[PDB]
């Protein structure tokens, strides 16, 4: 009793608009963001509890899998306004590239319903490249797009002819068959990795899923994952099928229609669903965690990585760079799950399904892939190899054991039973620490930042085995660079301070930063072993205090970690300084432990000094430094060590002065961990005084008159003595962790931070010009520049919200003062936004990054145009004025110049190609569109509010109309934006007026118009209903 009325409407339906068609593109959005109104929505809810829906998550193969089912297309289609061409495109769809004729009939239904939005996405005609030219200005990246443009009305006659047509519905097939992919990929980690505190219809449709789709009931003690772990194989099956179509176009296919524009289509769809299915695989193999699969999965598995080298032979190409790291960190991460490393060793030293050691038939099978691959060349092959490598390793003990007087067969198969050759592999992996380099890049492919390709989930899940794969080696591998950096990689993923959060996350993710602390292997052979090196070794301890102390921020039973590495830290690990020979002497207990004990005080930086004790047990560790058993407070010694470091205090008798470099990583890893501390003082439970503690700690034996927070200030004044030019690398990274510890600081001293502002040369005074004024310019915004500029807003914008968050701690702080700062960091924000034009970013993600912020942070000042009268004045309206007569009412060249930005913003999302990977890009993006829109639309109301008659950026936006008019059909995202500007637009003009519709031409007018008709339709969500009708009551005059 399995339909698809639901998955299908009725084709009157379709045609007339109706009903808008839940194509796979909109239902593996909402499964991506989570979103809540569109999830819970009747249409969308009523497409994912239906059971036919169930049968294609579950049968992958059936959506576009040929079939006869001429009679029912026949009925669909018969009995029922343009049906013939319908009828026609789907049967001429569905033999040229083999799909029944059902599902041609849905996707050519999409392309008719998406006509609208494949028309405005066309490249700009001659008259909108013309007005978008003077909408740049007088002036002169934004670089545009070439010439080719013709007449609009050239493009809508060649856009409605058949070779068109068929371009866009093969277009959609594809896009189809992506977002499928997607869709079931997002569908998994919504239902096996969904975050505590859901909402109540989220959870139920959670639920209902699990328990209607998969037989999963969580009300019971132990539920079922029969159906959910066959995922795993079905999907697992349809790699190789993806393998196949990339190699293959379609057989009947004419040759007008395959250029190299849908051969490369073709191609990317087919690794794009290659890694979807990964994903699915992997987090279904994943629910099964402790235990092995079944010896016949691997067998079949590890045969297709043998003949296309790890889907190797796929990603040759250089077009499709961007996804083969996203597949091969999958490929690699689902091959070492499935050789279960952990528990394969453990079983070989200890005596649910077999483990496939037992199965000489699969060893065969997995020798052979790996084999292929290293001697081929596989870079990405080394995790897997070297993790294969010492399987082997510990087969050939055991075999040895038992020659004193199943895995055998294969030992005496593979030249194993004597030597050798798999060394070979565990050092061709090692050495110059390849398969560790490489597990760091996958590591970032799979990380928590926002340059990670997959989401959160699926990486934290992922990294876990290269986590074990270290785990084995740990032991028989020695504490070296390569193997720790390349875990510190595993855990931090490149993530900075603005990427702390006490966001709870469903709690089997955190495992990867847990098991640091309850996993033996690791607890002591690496988390130990980096405490037992500090400050010697300074980086793997300070990350990870940085790292653990963000993720357990919502960790009860671990509250007390850091802090207690921080607080009472067991041992000190110094480089043993000459003028200490005369305060020790050696123990002679035994000739290799070389410990020893001190006879004289020793006083490190030689009121309240830092002295370790006469008579403390010590330890030489090499003779090419020394390991003390003393217990102290390295955070009051790291206090100190940073004083010395800003005063350039040279202590002779004392330890060694903090590097550059481990100057930067130590101020990051203290506003890191205050950051934790206050994030969790106001949480339930919390001690509220927990971050004041801190600075009190790091503020123990320093000066009686100075505290942490004075040393971070002085670093700040000393480093910006010079110009921001002549500063360093390091340096440069210095004053970014400087303003980092500022942002955290900001949230418990106000008073101090506010008061300090006021006197930094970072930003403008009353009687300075300012520093970061000068970076202006054409320079490069690289990572440490980018890092400094980058923090330096977010400071900025933080500052920004407590002065107007202030209604009435605070102390060292007056009205003038906000006033004068506030004004001050308008004046640089600005600068910031218009030297955008100019910069040259590594990547266009990071100037999303500032545009972003910067506009933000602009656009909090701008909302307070209402205190733009004598007698309602606050202590932000000198900077609301600044900002608000800086966009309103400016001279031509500096009206051009700050427009830029925002038309530059307009442009990038319009030729950004959508994607179904790296989530956390494309939502940057839309955070940054979404910024310049509703920017511009305050912008438009205050000059309403405040009566400026002569607006630019009024005959800006008119002119870039025809931008704003695509972005709706780019990204729906930005289509109530889009509607509330252009009524503000209208609104405000409206006080003969420009026409809308007459910037936009005749043709896009049409079509802009049709698809804000829909209103929302497929979900009908009242807040965007409202917005749309507003607009057309305000927009469209009857």
């Amino acid at each position: 009793t399995l339909t698809d009325r639901t998955y299908l409407p009725p084709l009157e339906d379709c045609l007339t608009g109706r009903t808008v068609i839940l194509s796979w593109r909109l239902v593996a959005s909402a499964l991506e963001d989570a979103d809540l109104a569109r999830l819970t929505s009747p249409a969308l809810s009523t497409f994912l509890r239906d059971g036919f829906v169930h049968e294609l998550l579950k049968h992958p193969a059936r959506v576009f899998e040929p079939k006869d089912l001429k009679q029912e297309f026949e009925t669909k289609t018969s009995s029922i306004p343009g049906v013939d061409t319908i009828k026609k495109d789907a049967l001429w769809l569905a033999d040229a590239v083999a799909i029944n004729q059902v599902a041609a009939l849905r996707i050519v239904l999409i392309e008719y319903q998406t006509r609208a939005h494949s028309h405005l996405v066309l490249p700009l005609s001659t008259q909108d490249v013309a007005n978008i030219q003077e909408a740049a200005g007088v002036g002169d990246l934004s670089l545009l797009n070439p010439a080719s443009a013709v007449d609009a009305e050239t493009m809508w006659c060649d856009f409605e002819t058949e070779a068109r047509r068929r371009e866009r519905i093969l277009a959609t097939y594809l896009s189809e068959r992506r977002s499928f992919t997607a869709a079931v990929d997002a569908l998994v980690t919504f239902l096996l990795h969904s975050a505590p505190g859901q909402h109540k219809d989220l959870d139920s449709l959670r639920r209902a899923l699990l328990k209607d789709a998969f037989a999963f009931d969580e009300d019971l003690d132990v539920p079922d994952r029969s159906k959910l772990l066959t995922m795993a194989p079905t999907y697992m099956n349809l790699v190789e099928d993806c393998i196949a179509r990339a190699q293959a176009l379609p057989a009947k296919l004419g040759e007008s229609f395959k250029t190299e524009a849908f051969e490369l289509d073709w191609l990317r769809t087919a690794i794009t669903e290659a890694v979807h299915s990964l994903s699915i695989a992997f987090q279904a193999l994943d629910l099964d965690t402790p235990y092995f699969a079944p010896h016949e999965l691997l067998s079949e598995w590890f045969e297709l990585m043998n003949s296309s080298l790890f889907l190797e032979s796929i990603l040759g190409f250089e077009v499709v760079a961007d996804l083969a790291m996203p597949a091969r960190s999958l490929v690699s991460a689902i091959c070492l799950k499935m050789l279960n490393i952990d528990r394969t060793i453990q079983f070989l030293h200890d005596f649910g399904e077999e483990p496939y050691l037992l199965s000489s038939q699969t060893l065969n099978k997995i020798h052979t892939a790996v084999t292929n691959a290293v001697n081929s060349g596989v870079a990405a092959s080394l995790p897997v190899a070297f993790a294969w490598s010492l399987i082997v390793h510990q087969m050939h003990l055991g075999y040895q054991e038992r020659a004193e007087r199943p895995y055998d067969d294969f030992l005496r198969e593979q030249r194993l039973d004597n030597d050798a050759p798999v060394e070979q592999i565990a050092m061709l992996a090692t050495s110059r620490g390849q398969v560790y380099q490489v597990m760091s890049e996958m590591a970032l492919c799979l990380g928590t930042t926002h340059e990670a390709a997959f989401r959160p989930a699926v990486g934290a899940r992922a990294r876990l085995v290269f986590q074990d794969l270290l785990k084995r080696s740990a032991y028989l591998i020695p504490y070296q660079d390569e193997p720790v950096f390349s875990l510190l990689a595993i855990l931090a993923t490149g993530r900075q301070y603005w990427d702390v959060t006490d966001a709870l996350s469903a709690s089997s993710l955190n495992q990867v930063y847990t098991d640091m602390l309850d996993d033996e292997t690791l607890f002591t052979q690496f988390t130990m072993q980096a405490i037992n090196r500090f400050p010697y070794e300074f980086n793997p301890f300070s990350v990870l205090c940085r790292v653990l102390a963000a993720a357990l921020i919502t960790n009860k039973d671990k509250a007390d970690v850091v802090t207690g590495w921080l607080w009472r830290t067991p041992t000190l690990t110094v480089d043993w300084n000459p003028a200490w020979d005369r305060s020790y002497e050696l123990c002679f207990e035994d000739e290799n432990t070389n410990s020893f004990r001190l006879t004289r005080d020793v006083d490190l930086f030689g009121e309240e000094r830092f002295i370790i004790p006469e008579g403390t047990l010590g330890r030489f560790v090499t003779d090419v430094t020394a390991r003390l058993e003393f217990e102290h407070s390295a955070l009051a010694l790291l206090g100190k060590r940073l004083e010395v470091k800003a005063a350039e205090e040279i202590c002779d008798s004392g330890m060694a002065p903090l590097d550059v470099d481990e100057q930067a990583e130590a101020v990051a890893m203290l506003a890191t961990v205050l950051r934790a501390e206050s994030l969790k003082s106001t949480a339930k439970g919390g001690d509220p005084e927990a971050p004041l503690k801190f600075l009190k700690e790091a503020s123990r034996l320093l000066p009686h008159n100075k505290d942490i927070l004075t040393v971070i200030s002085d670093t700040i004044d000393g480093l910006v003595e010079k110009e921001l030019l002549e500063l360093d690398g390091p340096q440069i990274a210095v004053l970014a962790s400087c303003l980092q510890f500022l942002h955290a600081a900001l949230a418990v001293c106000p008073g101090r931070v506010w008061a300090y502002m006021s006197r930094c040369a970072l930003i403008a005074g009353d009687a300075r010009p300012g520093r970061l004024s000068r970076i202006t310019g054409s320079l490069d915004m690289y990572a440490e520049r980018f890092d400094l500029l980058s923090s330096a807003v977010k400071l900025f914008a933080a500052l920004i919200d407590s002065a107007a968050c202030s209604a009435v701690p605070w102390l060292g702080t007056s009205e003038k003062i906000l006033s004068r700062v506030a004004l001050a960091i308008a004046q640089a924000a600005l600068d910031v936004y218009e030297s955008t034009t100019t910069w040259r970013f590594r990547s266009e993600l990071d100037r999303s990054i500032l545009v972003r912020d910067v506009v933000g942070l602009m656009h909090k000042l701008v909302v307070h145009a209402h205190t733009l009268s004598s007698h309602l004045t606050s202590t932000l309206s000198p900077a609301a004025a600044h900002i608000i007569s800086s966009f309103l009412t400016p001279p031509p060249s500096a009206s051009s110049l700050r427009f830029q930005p925002l038309l530059g913003t307009l442009l990038v999302a319009l030729i950004t190609p959508r994607a179904t990977l790296y989530p956390g890009q494309s939502r940057i993006l839309a955070e940054r569109v979404t910024s310049v829109l509703a920017f511009c639309t305050s912008l438009l109301r205050a000059a309403d509010f405040l009566g400026q008659t002569h607006i630019p950026l009024q005959t800006h936006l008119f002119q870039s109309a025809c931008l704003l008019a695509r972005l709706p059909a780019a990204n729906a995202v930005y289509r109530a934006p889009v509607l509330e500007l252009l009524r503000a637009l209208v609104e405000v003009a409206g006080r003969e007026p420009p026409s809308l519709l007459g910037y936009l031409g005749s043709h896009a007018a049409r079509s802009f118009i049709s698809l804000v008709e829909g209103i929302d339709k497929p979900f009908g969500r009242v807040e965007h209903a409202v917005v749309t009708w507003r607009f057309f009551a305000a927009v469209i005059r009857n």
